[PDB]
């Protein structure tokens, strides 16, 4: 909308830079604002606020220039639309205030996003991120359906249960400060003497967490899906209803909601990243990278060649000819391996020296280390100068390695002077010298893989920096939005939480915490509480839901894409140089023959990632002693090995029944006799295995096999335990109790014997070998962080229970603790924090806890409040220490962990399958042909027993009006289950129940109507029909009983699943992954054994700890071993290991299991001697092993369906072939198996390529494919179902399509042999059915169609042929 073209003036480069500058200034101004409660302003607020007219005027001016120049193509760009709305909303608020316009100020948060619009480079990177998450939307649709279904189920069971508590008998007052749900029955929690269970209490978490509405249930379910706070619901519902069945709701909720969805997200993303790599634009960048590396390798060889010759030439520089030679002499020494290894050994000493430091080191140690730092610093500075003079200033500095040595040397000087100026702060910068230890990988074969990874990372440094900036920008926008929504609103009566949005530094760290998903629910409760409460502030949960939902998967997308792309580049880059080096050597040796002519392990076959990646490259490019013989005999006997397997199974079950709490329980007395028998069986099999084999190392030694030692340990420990008990039963209880623990190795004896369980075990060990080299780098980097953390926070993690006292001497005596309406006297104690950094070993445990993500907000709070050594905390003292934990998250949890996930995906090997390159085809041609081997037309009845009645009523059942009626009722029926709510009137409850009777009637008619139409037998052969039938039968059952609990009507809640069949891509994705879990049963078994072994160890070691202990102190973090969480039974142990696997405060459980804890009343121990220091190893190893085994399960399921995940719609695939089946069912309604060919051409028109011709295909081109079919034509006009499906696949995939003539005679002979070679199981007659034996007598499918296409080309010419003479005749 302009005056056409009239002196329209365009932009010049400084203009957009001025715009960029003003945007950055506006961002700073927004970041400098502080919000105060209740209409209070800071003095700087007015000065910052009055700047808004200038910024809005500049933005309006630039928008005006652009709008007049383009002419209002301004709104064509999406970025300009975002710019326009920013300008529009600002002017409305800035100019005029009559309407309520405080809300419109919230739109200013989007202004930082104008950086993306201004900088075109950021737009390209932003396009990459959004492109990958387009497929992920279909996962979100599965996630929403899962949440909806579980919200309905939770609504039915848990509606309103949490509103009763232990009220005082006399008054309507809560008994204690912390209330819990109660019950009036024994299974539920019972109130003490002084109280009773009264009707109304607000509920847990101030009533925010509950199941009262469908909206409350959906929000509550979403919280459990994120695995944050889900155990508190499990314990609360156990108090209300008893613990018999509540685990059936929550355990499936976590597995399906959290672990299964995470599997699809990794699967879909990994497939997308594989397809992105083989894009034409991405391949060209890699090809440039490969060529540039080849130049560097060759150039390095030539540089050393001339360098050696230059020294050959060399043989007051003129007088001191030696002066040139000392430069040459020490140049030699630098190169020598003696120098290289000697300086490297010095680095090991320096790395050791900085690790010794601890909180109270002896004074002699401090003096030694104080001088040793100068000695090490002096040696490395001298080592700098020797290379500088020895190699020259220019050659030295140009080396990348030497520049890094310069930085640490310069940094080390900075620290020592900094210590003198400002004593009290040491950063331990010298530890960065330990990174030189990674050069040791050069001697190994692993250097090529590691160097190439760093090469690829440095190549894409520009992309990585842009990715982090965009990720940082979205944090700033959400931080600014949080300040607007929750400003000075967190000033609660109790106090202002540490996580508040008052200031910009506080808003970033609160937003960052929600992204990591730790205690995001706790922050949500504060945000809801600030705005009214549960009554009025429930709409503010959307800010937290969107932030954690988007942040969870945006972080995964950004960091996994970085890891996959760079690791895949390194693998290809490494493989190419190895084959290039091999090929060049063979060529050189061949050339060596001409010169002399005058006188003349096994590498695994690629991987699932590499094999698929190579195929996509081709397809894209193509388109462009008498006793011993006895002892050997028993071992051969299958009954013996089958018998011993049964004994192993029974031995494991015995370990699970034993009662830990009662050593003298009657059950343990009975089970003790069983222990004698099981050892006896294991003793007998041990000796005969020694007799059949040999103890001595004769290459068949019994002790040679590793599992044999494992068998030897179990039996030996049991025998020795008997000897100690034999002498005196209770002389030494400690060691015998330790030896009894070795029985937990009995389940591991199963792995060797079961063949497929051993195979799964070898795959897990194979994965460890691949990631071992990265694992060493991971620990070296984590070691550096631990040493730095020690220097920062050594001795500063001390506090006094009395806040005021900040020294140990002051913290003595008693103090007054002011609780609500009561004063209590408590002792003053100078105690250390639970997790601290007093040495490198304590630092690593603390950082490991932070890596798992649990409890790090508390560790961060302690880190910022630390003041000085041996002095107490002060709130907000050092707020710059937050940078330590932000940098730590970027490196290890975000970056290294996704390298571990990527590395396993790229290097995963095939599941057996023998060799698989002997057959030429392989690839995806198998799956399509395999389907063609086994297929059948979907039989549609067409009974004709009674055309008027029975067939007619059939056509109604299949009629679209009936089907859409079915979908409408199921949709309406679901909404009926969604309208239950707490406090509904008896009229409302009755009205809802009436609609149930209406629906269950109609849903019964559908079953009656289908059964008659389909028949008694055919109907009952479809899984959904039985599922539908059991659902109607269950619902109708309850109704009669009421007039003459209905949790089996929640089967009707599962009817919503039927709606999934309409959405195709979801149904295939859900079905394929489910099938993959069935094909991998032993992988699931390995995870079950890990839980079994760790459960039995927990019962024997940590079972004795008492739970009855409770006191007014109520240090809940101190005591996490309670009635709900303990090791007392096998099932109570498994729940503890599942809570820890999800990560719910596992670090506090580990501390609760340590030594010096009260024992149980009946444990038989009368002193406070319970728990072990084994709790450190018990939990730390479990978290590593549980995450590793679960990850291998994920990749196994992902890499099983990797063909589908990396599918392309253009190229034929097995998923397409199902479309052929439904079409064939209709054109052949009776499913005769024979269809006349006049229907066939119409069939090909209906289906899109590559399976069908498609609507817009040229007729003559369509005829070309028809000849390509080359199949015999039946004289009844029919085409076989199996034979026809074969050729359509062959035509599309170009599977050895012959040039014609004699070739067709050979390929049919050939292809039939491949399919015979692949499977000899297929029937020969059926094999000839799919591919007919060649018969030139039978006319091909082309021949009938060749009648039209060849003649129609002539037929149009025939009219022109008669024409050609005709105008010539007239002329
Ligand atoms: C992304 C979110 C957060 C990321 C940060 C988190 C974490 C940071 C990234 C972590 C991922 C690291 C993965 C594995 C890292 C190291 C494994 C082994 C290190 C390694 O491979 O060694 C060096 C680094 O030097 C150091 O001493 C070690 C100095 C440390 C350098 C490693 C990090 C550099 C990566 C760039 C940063 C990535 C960004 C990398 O090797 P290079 O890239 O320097 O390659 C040289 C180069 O090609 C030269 O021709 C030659 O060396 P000089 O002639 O002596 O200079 C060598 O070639 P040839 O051997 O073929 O003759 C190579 O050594
Ligand atoms: C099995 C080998 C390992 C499999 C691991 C594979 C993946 C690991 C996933 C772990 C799943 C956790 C399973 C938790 C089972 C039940 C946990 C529980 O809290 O039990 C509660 C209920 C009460 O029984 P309980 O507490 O044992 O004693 C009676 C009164 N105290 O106890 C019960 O009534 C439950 C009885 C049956 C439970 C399973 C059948
Ligand atoms: C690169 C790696 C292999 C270096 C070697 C490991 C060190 C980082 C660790 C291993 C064991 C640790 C030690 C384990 C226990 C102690 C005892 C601790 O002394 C006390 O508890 C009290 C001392 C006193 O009061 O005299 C001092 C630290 C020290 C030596 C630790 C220092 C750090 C050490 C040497
Ligand atoms: C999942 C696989 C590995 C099999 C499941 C093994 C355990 C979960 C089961 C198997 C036998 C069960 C036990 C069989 C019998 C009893 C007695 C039963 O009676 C009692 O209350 C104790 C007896 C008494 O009071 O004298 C309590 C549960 C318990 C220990 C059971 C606890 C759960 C056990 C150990
Ligand atoms: C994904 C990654 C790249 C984004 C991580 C965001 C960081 C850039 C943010 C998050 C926490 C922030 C810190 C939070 C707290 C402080 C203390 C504060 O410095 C003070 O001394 C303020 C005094 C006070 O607040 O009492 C402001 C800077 C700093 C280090 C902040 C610097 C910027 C940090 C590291
Ligand atoms: C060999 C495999 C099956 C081990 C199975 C042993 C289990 C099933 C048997 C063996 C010993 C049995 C216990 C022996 C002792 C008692 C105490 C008695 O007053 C009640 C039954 C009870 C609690 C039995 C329960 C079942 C029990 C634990
Ligand atoms: C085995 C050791 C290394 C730690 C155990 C792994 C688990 C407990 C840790 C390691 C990596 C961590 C995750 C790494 C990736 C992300 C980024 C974002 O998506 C949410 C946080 C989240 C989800 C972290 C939460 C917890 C996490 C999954
Ligand atoms: C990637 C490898 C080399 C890790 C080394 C980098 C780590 C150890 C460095 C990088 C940035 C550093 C922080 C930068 C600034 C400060 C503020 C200062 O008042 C206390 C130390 C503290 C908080 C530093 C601690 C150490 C730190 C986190
Ligand atoms: C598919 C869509 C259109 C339907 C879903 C919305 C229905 C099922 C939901 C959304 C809004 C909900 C209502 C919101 C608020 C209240 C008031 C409360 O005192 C009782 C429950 C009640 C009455 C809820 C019942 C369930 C409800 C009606
Ligand atoms: C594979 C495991 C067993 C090897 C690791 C051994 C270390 C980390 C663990 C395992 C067994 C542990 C010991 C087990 C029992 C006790 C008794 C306790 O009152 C003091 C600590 C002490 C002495 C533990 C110290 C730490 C310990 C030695
Ligand atoms: C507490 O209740 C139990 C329940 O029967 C009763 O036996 C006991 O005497 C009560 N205690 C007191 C102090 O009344
Ligand atoms: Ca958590
Ligand atoms: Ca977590």
């Amino acid at each position: 909308v302009v005056r056409k073209y009239a002196k329209k003036i365009t932009e010049w480069p400084p203009f957009e830079y001025m715009i960029l500058a003003t945007i950055i200034a506006n961002c700073i101004v927004l970041a400098l604002e502080q919000h105060l409660p209740d209409d209070d302003k800071t003095p700087m607020s007015e000065r910052l606020d009055d700047t808004e007219p200038y910024f809005i005027g500049i933005f309006c001016f630039e928008a005006g220039i652009k709008i007049i120049a383009l002419g209002f193509s301004y709104l064509r760009n999406g970025w300009n639309v975002m710019d326009f709305v920013v300008v529009l909303t600002g002017i409305l608020a800035t100019v005029g205030t009559e309407f309520d316009l405080r809300t419109l100020r919230a739109v200013r948060v989007l202004r930082p996003l104008k950086l993306v619009s201004g900088i075109p480079s950021l737009q390209v990177v932003l396009k990459s991120i959004m492109k990958a998450m387009i497929p992920l939307l279909q996962i979100g649709l599965l996630l929403f359906f899962a949440i909806l279904i579980f919200a309905i189920i939770g609504l039915e069971f848990y509606m309103g249960k949490f509103h009763t508590t232990c009220f005082e008998e006399g008054t309507d007052d809560i008994q204690g400060e912390s209330p819990a749900p109660c019950g009036t029955e024994e299974p539920a929690r019972t109130c003490p003497n002084g109280t009773k269970c009264q009707p109304y209490w607000e509920g847990p978490n101030n009533g925010i967490t509950q199941f009262d509405n469908i909206l409350f249930a959906v929000l509550t379910v979403f919280q459990c899906i994120t695995m944050e706070g889900w155990t508190d619901l499990l314990y609360n519902s156990n108090d209300a209803s008893g613990n018999t069945w509540n685990w059936l709701y929550f355990i499936p909720l976590i597995i399906i909601g959290s672990f299964f969805m995470l599997n699809l997200v990794l699967g879909v993303l990994s497939g997308e990243f594989a397809k992105e790599r083989e894009r034409v634009e991405n391949r060209r960048a890699f090809l440039k990278l490969r060529r540039q590396q080849q130049i560097e390798r060759e150039l390095n060889g030539y540089m050393e060649w001339i360098s050696k010759a230059e020294e050959v030439i060399l043989a007051s520089t003129f007088f001191h000819k030696k002066e040139r030679r000392m430069r040459f002499y020490i140049r030699r020494m630098v190169k020598t391996q003696a120098f290289y290894w000697t300086v490297l050994s010095l680095v090991a000493l320096n790395t050791l020296c900085v690790a010794i430091v601890h909180y109270n080191q002896p004074e002699w140690l401090s003096d030694f280390l104080y001088y040793a730092e100068f000695i090490f610093l002096g040696l490395f500075m001298s080592e700098m100068f020797i290379k500088m003079y020895g190699l020259g200033t220019r050659p030295y500095f140009h080396s990348s390695f030497n520049c890094f040595d310069c930085g640490v040397i310069i940094g080390s000087i900075f620290e020592v002077i900094w210590a003198v100026i400002k004593p009290g702060t040491s950063f331990g910068i010298s530890v960065l010298r330990a990174l030189r230890l990674l050069r040791i990988f050069k001697v190994t074969k692993y250097w090529a893989s590691l160097r190439n990874l760093v090469v690829s990372l440095l190549n894409s440094m520009k992309s990585i920096i842009s990715l982090l900036f965009l990720l940082f920008l979205f944090i700033v926008v959400f931080a600014l939005l949080g300040m607007q929504l929750f400003g000075g609103q967190f000033n609660f009566d109790e106090g202002t939480p540490p996580t508040n949005f008052d200031t910009f530094p506080a808003a970033i760290m609160t937003v960052f915490q929600i992204l990591t998903g730790e205690d995001w629910n706790e922050v949500m409760y504060d945000g809801i509480k600030s705005q009214g409460g549960v009554q009025g502030g429930m709409v503010f949960s959307i800010y937290f839901i969107v932030l954690t939902l988007f942040g969870n998967y945006t972080l995964l997308n950004v960091f996994l894409a970085i890891a996959v792309d760079n690791l895949a580049n390194a693998q290809e880059l490494t493989k190419d140089e190895q084959e290039e080096e091999e090929a060049a050597n063979q060529k050189l040796a061949l050339q060596k023959a001409k010169e002399v002519a005058e006188v003349s392990n096994q590498k695994p076959a690629k991987s699932v990632w590499e094999q698929r990646t190579s195929e996509m490259r081709k397809q894209n490019l193509l388109a462009s002693n008498p006793l011993r013989r006895l002892c050997h005999y028993i071992l051969n006997l299958r009954y013996f090995e089958m018998c011993i397997l049964m004994v192993i199974a029974m031995s494991s079950i015995a370990l699970a029944a034993e009662d830990p709490v009662q050593p003298n329980a009657p059950r343990n007395n009975v089970l003790r006799y069983f222990d004698y028998v099981f050892t006896g069986v294991f003793t007998f099999e041990m000796v005969i295995k020694m007799i059949d084999l040999g103890l001595v190392l004769h290459q068949g030694a019994y002790f040679r096999d590793l599992w044999n030692i494992l068998d030897f340990i179990v039996v030996s420990g049991a025998l020795v335990a008997f000897a100690f008990t034999g002498n005196s039963k209770g002389k030494d209880i400690n060691t015998i109790k330790s030896l009894r623990v070795l029985r937990v190795l009995r389940p591991l004896k199963t792995i060797k014997r079961l063949p497929k369980l051993k195979a799964v075990f070898d795959c897990v060990v194979n994965s460890l070998k691949n990631v071992f080299n990265i694992l060493i780098v991971y620990m070296l980097f984590m070691f550096i962080f631990a040493v730095v953390a020690v220097q920062l926070f050594k001795g500063k993690f001390f506090h006094c229970t009395d806040e005021s006292k900040e020294f140990e001497k002051d913290c003595r005596g008693k103090y007054l603790l002011y609780e609500k309406n009561e004063v209590k006297a408590r002792d003053r104690e100078w105690k250390k924090y639970e997790f601290h950094y007093d040495n490198v070993l304590w630092a690593l445990l603390t950082l490991f806890t932070v890596s798992t993500g649990e409890g790090w907000p508390q560790v961060l709070k302690h880190s910022v409040d630390a003041t000085f050594e041996n002095q107490g905390p002060s709130p907000g003292y050092r707020m710059e220490m937050s940078i330590f934990y932000v940098v730590y998250f970027v490196v290890f949890p975000f970056f290294f962990v996704n390298i571990f996930v990527a590395l396993i995906i790229i290097t995963f090997q095939e599941q057996g399958d023998k060799m698989m390159e002997e057959y030429s085809l392989e690839k995806n041609e198998r799956a399509c042909i395999d389907f063609a081997i086994s297929a059948k037309p979907l039989t549609r009845h067409m009974p004709q027993n009674k055309q008027s009645f029975q067939y007619r009523m059939w056509q109604f059942v299949v009629s679209p009006p009936f089907e859409y009626t079915i979908m409408a009722m199921i949709a309406l029926n679901t909404i009926v289950l969604m309208m239950k709510f707490y406090g509904a009137s008896v009229a409302y409850e009755n009205a809802l129940r009436v609609f149930n009777i209406v629906f269950t009637s109609l849903f019964s008619l559908e079953c009656v109507l289908k059964v008659m139409a389909f028949g008694i037998l055919n109907y009952f052969r479809d899984a959904w029909n039985i599922f539908d039938f059991v659902t109607v039968l269950g619902s109708i059952t309850d109704i009669l009983v009421t007039e003459f609990l209905s949790f089996l009507r929640l089967f009707r809640a599962a009817r919503l699943i039927k709606l999934l069949r309409q959405g195709y891509t979801i149904r295939i994705l859900l079905w394929t992954f489910v099938q993959s879990f069935k094909a991998l049963p032993y992988v699931c078994l390995l995870i079950a054994m890990l839980f079994f072994i760790y459960a039995i160890i927990g019962m024997q070691v940590f079972g004795n700890i008492g739970i009855d202990v409770e006191d007014e102190d109520s240090d809940e973090d101190e005591f996490q071993i309670t009635e709900h969480n303990n090791f007392r039974t096998f099932f109570q142990a498994l729940m503890l290991l599942f809570r820890s696997a999800t990560g719910e405060a596992w670090h506090n459980i580990m501390l609760s299991c340590l030594s010096g804890k009260p024992c149980d009343k009946n444990s038989g121990i009368l002193t406070r001697e319970c728990g072990n220091e084994f709790a450190y190893f018990y939990f730390v190893s479990f978290i590593f092993l549980c995450s590793f085994l679960m990850l291998n399960l994920f990749v196994a399921v992902i890499m099983d369906n990797f063909e589908y995940l990396t599918r392309d719609s253009s190229i034929l695939g097995p998923h397409h072939l199902d479309e052929y089946v439904r079409v064939w069912a209709e054109y052949d309604p009776a499913a005769w198996g024979r269809m006349p060919y006049l229907d066939m051409y119409q069939m090909l028109r209906h289906m899109s390529p590559p399976l069908g011709l498609g609507k817009k295909c040229p007729a003559r081109v369509a005829y070309k494919r028809l000849l390509r079919m080359d199949l015999p034509v039946a004289d009844d006009n029919t085409v076989h179902f199996n034979s026809t499906l074969m050729a359509l696949i062959r035509t599309a995939l170009d599977i050895k399509i012959a040039k014609g003539g004699a070739d067709k005679q050979q390929m049919d002979a050939e292809l039939r042999k491949e399919m015979m070679a692949i499977w000899p199981n297929l029937s020969q007659k059926t094999l000839d059915l799919l591919v007919t034996p060649h018969k030139s007598t039978d006319l091909t499918v082309g021949k009938i169609y060749a009648a039209m296409m060849i003649m129609e080309y002539y037929r149009q010419s025939k009219a022109k042929k008669l024409q050609a003479m005709r105008e010539e005749q007239d002329r």
